[PDB]
């Protein structure tokens, strides 16, 4: 059996990797919770690395957070997650760990990228500035496993998510990201026969969106086709891929859909006096279906079985 | 007397401030050997720093190289770098040094940026593939700077240099780095009574050049400026420096000047089926003018001081 360290693993997408690795006869769970595991501390997992005898790592350990939280703490968005990177990289490099995948985020794109923003579209301009310090971390990930790729004959392969949804988020009306708030600001106002729920904006924006264990599912995908084949669709310089379903939906008809997963009978209402965004945002995924794996989970249906999760997790 | 520790100090450019800060009797010089500290060693640098009561860092020490080096070494360029600037402003911040100086690098800026390079030009575009994984440790340096001075309210600035020359360079042909490898050059043509020295390309391209003494009062002026000066000429998340003369010369002139200091009395000869590199590359020092500092070091002067000093130390 392959012994396979999940880091993060108690993480929305780390869980998701483990949920469906567990099932599998051919490998061996390597997992570490963070009281146990300190992946800020150098010496700590440069020890982890010697005594374990891993063969393969899912780097999911990450410093995440919303809009506010990007903002406020920008140090620790920039610092903890350049650690981390760099201790499991240089750790799994030292004890002959060949196959590592890097998973990122989609906040490393430009703000004003081409849509939809193929792999190319990374460095091509600024950055959004909330995020800039966390994607600035994102991106030296990449450059790591790029560079110990091209130095030392490593494997460190590397996929970037699109926004995410699924089990394990964070379900509470003030998340900045848009499927858990909602799912919890209708949840709540079905509780109340809330007569209507005010969304700010137009809701003419277009996003893209999938669920976290289709991410799962590409990422275990990502990690175990031939290194030929993962060569033909990258290059060494440019190796990262991009998860997601390469189709956008308007939060228009994302908040009329959770409305009607949810129940609730009220009314979805949009105040278009305060700004939207960009009128499109979302990633192009030739290489991943170049690659072999197309996304299983529909909007409706994972937004359903998100629901269940949620109501079943109180 | 204010504390300083000098991070890098035998280096070109650590030393160059050195030099100028050992004449400061309102300083007390702080430094290390690499013997004595190795920066990349986290809780090594944290017990520095807890134990020397140190008022000012200037970050001066990094794994540099040339073009052969940054291609060969990739995750050594990335890697190193990452973990000394992490390591030292982290144990700045944990023990309550407020004012720091990074001193970065012009790989930073696109490979086709705006001419001349104003700090804006960050970010803006694709970076050069030979030194990518170098600069992007070099930005998340600025950035680690920048996240601590906005969540915490620090004091830690930043310098980015154009092409440097001086006492303390590499003097060897093989050198990537045009001062330094012809100065050698034409040193060893004109003791060889060469006929001539061949350089390749057509010698139109124009690149900009600074003392590092020039740069080392750059730097000291840069980090004692009231905060409330460099605050109005600085911004929060676009804080760095540029640092330079902000004038052109074609490498033919430089070659020709060269050839001139060393007493050369064969021909300079340009191969031009060879190619050139960008026809124009310097950075905009209008910040750092504004700022009120101008350079003080001409090329011919500098030169041949510089090649006084490579004459000295054979
Ligand atoms: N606040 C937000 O809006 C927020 C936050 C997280 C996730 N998300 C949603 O989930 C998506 C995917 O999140 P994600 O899975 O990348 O993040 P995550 O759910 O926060 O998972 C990161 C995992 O890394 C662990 N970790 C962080 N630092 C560690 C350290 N020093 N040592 C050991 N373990 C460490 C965390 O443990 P600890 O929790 O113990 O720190 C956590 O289990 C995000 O894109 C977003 O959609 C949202
Ligand atoms: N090969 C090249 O072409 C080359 C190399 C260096 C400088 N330069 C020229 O000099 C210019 C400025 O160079 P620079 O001053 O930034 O570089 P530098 O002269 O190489 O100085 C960097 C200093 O940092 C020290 N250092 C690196 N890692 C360390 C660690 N782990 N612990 C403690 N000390 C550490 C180095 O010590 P150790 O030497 O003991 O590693 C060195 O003293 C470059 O732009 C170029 O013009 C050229």
């Amino acid at each position: 059996k392959q012994r396979v360290f999940i880091a993060g693993h108690r993480g929305m997408v780390g869980s998701a990797i483990r949920r469906q690795l567990e099932q599998r006869g051919d490998v061996e769970l390597v997992l570490r919770t963070r009281d146990e595991l300190n992946l800020l501390d150098s010496r700590a997992v440069h020890d982890f690395f010697a005594s374990e005898r891993i063969d393969q790592v899912y780097l999911a350990a990450a410093k995440v957070g919303g809009i506010v939280a990007n903002n406020t703490y920008p140090a620790d968005f920039i610092y903890q997650n350049m650690m981390i990177e760099s201790n499991i990289i240089h750790a799994a490099h030292q004890n002959d760990v060949n196959k590592l995948l890097f998973l990122g985020s989609s906040c490393i794109y430009p703000k004003l990228a081409k849509q939809p923003m193929a792999e190319s579209e990374l460095l091509q301009g600024t950055l959004e500035p909330t995020n800039e310090p966390y994607a600035i971390a994102r991106i030296a990930g990449i450059k790591l496993c790029e560079s110990y790729n091209r130095q030392y004959g490593r494997d460190y392969r590397s996929v970037m998510p699109t926004n995410l949804y699924g089990p394990h988020d964070n379900f509470h009306p003030s998340n900045s990201h848009v499927i858990p708030a909602l799912l919890r600001r209708f949840h709540e106002a079905t509780a109340q026969s809330a007569p209507d729920v005010v969304v700010w904006g137009s809701g003419t924006p277009m996003r893209e969106f999938l669920h976290v264990d289709d991410m799962a599912a590409a990422s275990i995908h990502v990690m175990e086709l031939a290194h030929e084949v993962w060569l033909e669709n990258t290059q060494p310089m440019l190796s990262h891929i991009n998860v997601g379903t390469g189709v956008d939906c308007t939060i228009r008809e994302l908040a009329q859909t959770i409305a009607k997963v949810v129940g609730y009978k009220g009314r979805v209402v949009f105040d278009a006096s305060k700004p939207d965004g960009t009128p499109r945002k979302l990633l192009d995924v030739t290489r991943l279906h170049q690659l072999g794996w197309y996304h299983e989970i529909s909007l409706e249906a994972g937004l359903a079985s998100t629901y269940q999760w949620f109501l079943e997790n109180q």
